[PDB]
């Protein structure tokens, strides 16, 4: 049913939350869709959370900039990397199974909750004191 469930370890900016969550709402459909060993829904899904993810890291990236966040480059990095990582993990949706599915999603929770705790927890403070919201 559920693969991640939302805690305060994932908080940040409340703008920053709703796409947080909206991603993890993302991988627990992808989770349902390789329970239901459906790999239609689960490529249309990965797609979807693909091409979400490009958006959030965009509006992180929009903030950097208009913030002037010191890391702002890093984090783009970084950023970049994963959607690059996300791009090959793809094609093996292909031909996969419901496991292939499976061991794409452990990926891309592993990645995602470490990037959220480690790399977007460092911008929080300081976007706070500039009155982001």
């Amino acid at each position: 049913d559920v693969l991640v469930k939302w805690s305060e370890d994932l908080a940040n900016l409340p703008s920053i939350d709703t796409q947080h969550k909206r991603l993890v709402d993302y991988i627990n459909d992808l989770y349902r869709a390789a329970r239901r060993r459906d790999m239609d829904k689960a490529r249309e899904v990965f797609d979807a959370l693909k091409n979400y993810a490009v958006e959030h890291f965009g509006y992180e990236e929009r903030l950097f900039a208009d913030y002037a966040y010191p890391e702002a480059t890093r984090h783009k990095e970084i950023h970049r990397r994963f959607v690059e990582t996300v791009l090959k993990w793809e094609k093996q949706l292909a031909a996969g199974d419901p496991e292939v599915v499976m061991t794409t999603l452990r990926g891309l929770v592993d990645w995602l909750v470490n990037h959220i705790m480690k790399e977007d927890k460092k911008y929080e403070a300081y976007l706070r004191e500039r009155g982001v919201s």
